[PDB]
């Protein structure tokens, strides 16, 4: 998680977000899944109601 | 057009069906269309309410 402000001086948002967002428990980020690039082909002629 | 009967004497059937079909005009038969075999592939998933 990450906040991001575009018009807020840092002290305001920090003093506001510390009391609320400091309670989330600590857990180590699981690894990312795996994707590979392969060839392929896909095909679907439009509906006969459009031909 | 061809008439095919299973349990009928030929002469009676011919006598009945001669006055009705003999009047059709004669015309050369059009040449049969053609199709050449071509290996291909087809895929289409079922409606996704039944997976």
């Amino acid at each position: 998680i990450v906040l991001a402000a575009s018009g807020v001086e840092h002290e305001e948002l920090l003093s506001i977000a510390e009391p609320l967002l400091s309670d989330l428990p600590n857990v180590p980020r699981p690894e990312e899944p795996k994707s590979v690039y392969t060839g392929g082909d896909y095909r679907c002629h439009t509906e006969s109601g459009h031909i």
